[PDB]
């Protein structure tokens, strides 16, 4: 490419894994926010945040192609592996995959901001520690205090745990 | 000091306690409002109110110091201590901790007053009573109807009491 | 914490020590503020300046303490010591004075984002970039130039120095 | 007087002292209002600023008859003794003068407020101490902070120093 430089070629692999992932993130969250809005389960609000989860990841892997194209790179897109699940039993349990799904996107991010180091590439370092870096802590922050405050009120009742959140928290 | 007059000694020496006194209350706040935000506590209004609190006490500690100046008085600044615990345990035993904290303070702010009076300082004494003694009565009844509520629930389910008051009286 | 990744212990524990600074800056700035309130000082505008330098180093130390929170850490705050003077001599001795904290202030900034660097931890490396370092060395840049300015006044008239000066830079 | 209530004579004998000591105040300043607007003195912004004293020392003086009025005291009222002085030499011994005057109508002030603390009169130590003991403490700050900001320039050129004050500070 005529516009190719300093494009490491396992910064751009990293890069073309990292999309996939990103894209399989949104699947997942895309499952979640159906199964909340299946007529025997009925949690409006957390099928609302579970979908605007699933566009964020959507359109980080967007842009994320877009960066390997603006670098010289050439994008080779994977399938996408379907979730592990189709049923996520229930609010609680939902938000803590998600903590888990969370955290291992964020370590894959870290992972390819150390190549970009090790390789020397200030402009792909840079790329991915605003927003990529930032909208993780912030999103794993956020999921680790929704967690605990269903927790608090799942020890009194789950049925009225998940209604009341739905409510308040998510609403 | 060619402004100072009818100032004495005893009064100019209580205002620098007081000031200090004031920080202190203010960095107990800071310490409440900071563990509340931790993502295994996660109630964001009641760091919200002691945050508020916080910047209250601070700025009353400011308006002492400017008295000081204003009346010919010399400040002198004392170190400030941090506050008794890191972990303030729940949200009703932050909520009584504040009570008792302002009590203290109203008790310090009376025995300023006194000296004032005693030593026959009516612009001082008028300084004190407003704001500085009608807020800290204001905010003593707030605190103890906010604790009459949160015991109220508390009974029932701690868990889902802290959550319910974090939304409803604070939110 | 279910939220901490890819957090050291020396970043959390770099991060309390660099709020005390904080606080103790702000500290600094405030006596130093409330010295040229003083009626036998009565530099007003120099006085406006260091209160709002007080007011923001107070805000940093506020933003770091939300971002241990952020990253799982956990703060513990110190008893925060009292300003090294109580007199300031005047507005020269106060500005080079200054300009001493906020260089120390910086070294600080420098040596937690080293270990940051040394832990492989861009997020937070990218946190304290901006605007923590920015802000230091643009007020680093700025005590200097008042510095020189007041200087070349001062060799002429020390008093009609520092009365042009709070009136014609500061005002 | 049928409005009389709790209003002793050493009150009301007093409050009709005080009137006159307000417009002999407003007397003086009117005199160096006057000074400053001569030809060979031409410190505007110097007349102005004990223009605007003299206008609130009387206005105070009405406000005072009226308060007589209010309780059912009888107003008597005295010759205006002319000011001490037909020539006030310079701006810095003007406001040096202002000064003397300023805190001996506080201590009168205050020694009013005495009696009628010692008569148990409320209504009238609430009068006196808004806005008479707090303005009064309020234009003592002002007055020794431009005093203390003339003698800096003084020392370098007098001539310099009131003009450069006139414009300044009190323009």
């Amino acid at each position: 490419s005529q516009v190719r430089q300093n494009f490491h070629q396992d910064c751009e692999a990293g890069l073309n894994r990292t999309v996939n992932l990103k894209f399989h993130s949104s699947y997942v969250y895309l499952s979640m926010a159906s199964y909340f809005n299946r007529d025997d389960v009925a949690l409006s609000n957390f099928a609302k945040f579970f979908r605007e989860r699933s566009e964020e990841e959507k359109e980080h892997a967007e842009k994320l192609i877009e960066y390997q194209n603006q670098r010289g790179g050439r994008v080779f897109l994977q399938s996408v592996e379907k979730p592990e699940r189709d049923d996520w039993a229930n609010g609680l349990e939902a938000l803590q995959t998600a903590l888990k799904l969370q955290k291992s996107v964020n370590q894959a991010l870290l992972d390819l901001h150390a190549v970009a180091a090790d390789k020397s590439d200030p402009h792909m370092t840079d790329f991915l520690e605003s927003p990529y870096l930032s909208e993780s802590v912030e999103t794993i922050k956020k999921l680790g205090d929704h967690i605990t405050s269903l927790k608090k009120l799942w020890s009194s009742h789950p049925g009225m745990a998940e209604y009341l959140f739905n409510k308040h928290t998510l609403g």
